[PDB]
């Protein structure tokens, strides 16, 4: 078996159960944060899409402070996305950008440097953004999709759902450290968002070109010290078709001997994925889909408040679920496809994540969709569990993902494009009658 092959020749770095830490809740996530912020002895490294300049995003750039103004010798280093930082949310009022906020903390903490470093993947932000998790303090990285802010972090009565591992370990952390500090950190794009005269982009333009080309060969190169009958991890990273990760999320779904799970806040599978799931189903295999509703899209605005393009993306990737359900209903039938909708009020669904069997689980920030496979810098841990040493911790995290979701039990139970508000359907069919749906599938 090729697939097989590939996972048992993957190199794996030996991992000690006891040094493995699930969290279930985003506040729970967001105080283990606080907690080894304070400890920290050696490198507190914060890659995030964003870091947003709410209570949730002060409440950790505090800490950072705080951490440098106790330990100067401290190695303390924020990475964001270039362009997210420099701008408000897309059909928002334009205001005050994080990367101003970064100035001002900057001067109201003058004796103590945190360095916020911008990370252009592209020169457009919808052709790449910096899709890499990990926040690497010490030997260890807590690990998840969040980028911080009030909702990831529940900060206040609303939260976004995402899933959060603590991993202590020397040479996986040490790895990703480097690999930030080789491949980005020096880099051509990589300009510092913490000063108020940071170029724009025209000036940059070609760095980020040239950026892009040395991230287009972005791998971690390590030896394996563990064999495949022991607990083990894999750092993976990757952009583009050259993505050791997307070959690992190809081969990983075909190893499935009885049960594959997937988390995406956006599903929009690649024809790639779809063809894996189909195979499993005709093998008699089970396949789990645990997606959002559309209203726990963050893109989501209700009826209530006024309409905005960009509002019609959670109607689309619906329709990409009904029209994914349609094909397949007969394994909904034969309950070997179970495609589960999470909702709870108005809190907001951003899970990742592969389960093969109960013997592999991939963390990850990649929703698998077209976004990870071409455009974004992906990352990811590949837990290989063979003795089943995490199974009370995967079993109790996936029951407490399942709890707000129901099963869907046919496709018609989601709404069509009719059903839709008329400013919605109405946008929805003018680019489905010209094709421009199929074209924007792919930045989705
Ligand atoms: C009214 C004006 C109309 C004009 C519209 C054109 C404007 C385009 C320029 C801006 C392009 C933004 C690209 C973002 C890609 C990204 O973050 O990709 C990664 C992201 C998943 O990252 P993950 O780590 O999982 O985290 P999140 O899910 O929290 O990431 C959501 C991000 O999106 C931001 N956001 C959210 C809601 C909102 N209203 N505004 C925001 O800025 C958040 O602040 C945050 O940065 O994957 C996605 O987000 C998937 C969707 C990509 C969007 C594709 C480009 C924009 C749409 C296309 C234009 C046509 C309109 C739609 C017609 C049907």
């Amino acid at each position: 078996n090729k697939h097989q092959q590939h996972l048992a020749q993957l190199p794996k770095i030996s991992q000690s159960v006891d040094d493995v830490d699930f969290f279930y809740a985003p506040a729970d996530f967001r105080e283990t944060l606080l907690e080894k912020i304070a400890s920290a002895k050696q490198r507190i490294c914060i890659v995030a899409l964003y870091l947003e300049q709410d209570d949730g995003g002060k409440g950790i750039l505090n800490a950072l402070y705080e951490a440098k103004r106790q330990r100067p010798e401290l190695d303390v280093r924020v990475l964001v996305d270039w362009h997210r930082a420099q701008r408000g949310r897309i059909g928002a009022a334009a205001s005050n950008t994080n990367a101003d906020w970064y100035c001002r903390m900057a001067q109201e903490n003058p004796g103590v440097d945190v360095p916020v470093y911008g990370v252009p993947i592209n020169t457009r932000e919808a052709l790449g953004v910096l899709h890499f998790k990990g926040f690497i303090i010490d030997d260890s990285v807590l690990y998840s999709g969040a980028s911080l802010n009030d909702v990831y972090l529940h900060q206040h009565d609303k939260y976004r759902y995402d899933r959060y591992h603590l991993i202590r370990n020397r040479k996986m952390s040490d790895i990703m450290f480097e690999w930030v500090t080789q491949n980005i950190m020096n880099g051509r794009g990589v300009n510092r968002l913490d000063d108020v005269n940071r170029p724009k982009s025209p000036e940059i333009k070609n760095d980020i070109r040239l950026f892009r080309q040395e991230l287009r060969d972005a791998a971690y190169h390590f030896q394996g010290d563990a064999d495949n009958d022991q607990l083990s991890v894999t750092p993976l990273v990757g952009l583009g078709k050259s993505s050791l990760l997307n070959k690992t999320i190809f081969h990983l779904m075909p190893c499935a001997e009885q049960k594959l799970t997937i988390c995406t806040p956006y599903f929009n599978l690649p024809a790639i994925l779809v063809r894996n799931i189909i195979q499993l189903l005709r093998e008699g295999k089970k396949v789990e889909i645990i997606v959002g509703d559309k209203t726990a899209n963050d893109f989501y605005i209700p009826e209530d408040e006024p309409f905005k393009i960009i509002g019609a993306l959670p109607y689309l990737y619906e329709i990409n679920l009904r029209r994914f359900l349609s094909r397949l209903q007969y394994y909904v039938n034969t309950d070997q496809l179970v495609v589960r909708l999470w909702k709870d009020d108005d809190n907001t669904y951003a899970l990742k994540g592969m389960w093969v069997d109960d013997k592999w689980m991939l963390i990850t920030g990649n929703n698998l969709n077209p976004r990870a496979w071409r455009l974004d810098l992906e990352n990811a841990i590949l837990i290989h569990d063979p003795q089943l040493e995490l199974a009370p911790q995967r079993e109790k995290e996936l029951e407490l993902i399942r709890e707000h979701t129901t099963i869907v039990k046919h496709y018609r139970d989601l709404q069509s494009i009719a059903d839709y508000p008329v400013k919605v359907r109405k946008l929805i069919r003018r680019l489905r009658r010209i094709r421009i749906d199929r074209l924007i599938s792919r930045i989705l």
